[PDB]
């Protein structure tokens, strides 16, 4: 059922991407859509949903379209009261508007009990050594892996310069989720080889709206230096 771990050539190398890393940095550096108790208002394609969500911050949008893996996922959350969490983009976002993928969890029943926040531990591995470990927080029992990944990359951009404008001090990176039923999966942290980064295509991995149990999930960040 599990994703086999990275083989050595499954991982994007940053020295083979000659476009602008600030373009990856932007997707994770104090960057996210957040909405709570929202119900979808519209649809573009069969596998997406559109919500009246404004960024209260720098006022860039009052409508978020989220794209899912398929029509069934879309149908399923269409008339549900939901919280949204995800990384938005504007390039080739077509439908005051912004785009994203997945980020969707039902609101009813999905929160801890004394309004507590749950800590999820991230263990960071640099050239196969556990050098730093940190906690990220959510208030959702079933939280998207996108949410947690966003929060862990945000922290790593600050502490570790994970992504910089021109480069990354890292060659390879992957984030790995280990669920308490043994299931593992992982995302490639580095952009595809070449001179142009396509945010929309990068983010599209979050399509499947994967959620995990926040209280028992384990996250590992595996990085290798230049
Ligand atoms: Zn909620």
């Amino acid at each position: 059922e599990s994703q086999p771990d990275p083989m050595p050539d499954d991982l994007h190398k940053s020295s083979e991407f000659t476009g602008t890393m600030g373009n990856m940095k932007y997707l994770y550096d104090d960057h996210y859509v957040s909405a709570t108790k929202v119900k979808s208002v519209d649809k573009f394609l069969a596998h997406d949903l559109i919500y009246n969500i404004s960024d209260k911050k720098l006022k860039n949008y009052d409508k978020v379209k989220t794209e899912l893996l398929n029509e069934d996922l879309a149908k399923k959350y269409k008339d549900e009261v939901v919280d949204v969490y995800g990384s938005n983009y504007y390039v080739n976002c077509y439908f005051g508007k912004t785009c994203m993928y997945g980020g969707i969890t039902k609101h009813e029943g999905n929160h801890f009990d004394n309004g507590n926040l749950q800590n999820v531990l991230v263990r960071v591995y640099e050239n196969k050594r556990n050098t730093i470990s940190f906690e990220v927080q959510t208030d959702k029992k079933s939280v998207t892996a996108q949410e947690l990944d966003i929060k862990a990359r945000n922290f790593l951009i600050n502490k570790k310069n994970l992504y910089e404008f021109n480069s990354s001090p890292y060659e390879t990176g992957y984030i790995k989720f280990i669920e308490n039923n043994g299931n593992t999966f992982w995302y490639d942290m580095m952009p595809a080889p070449g001179d142009k980064f396509d945010q929309s295509k990068y983010l599209m991995m979050y399509n499947d709206n994967k959620t995990v149990d926040s209280k028992s999930v384990k996250i590992e960040v595996h990085l290798t230096t230049k």
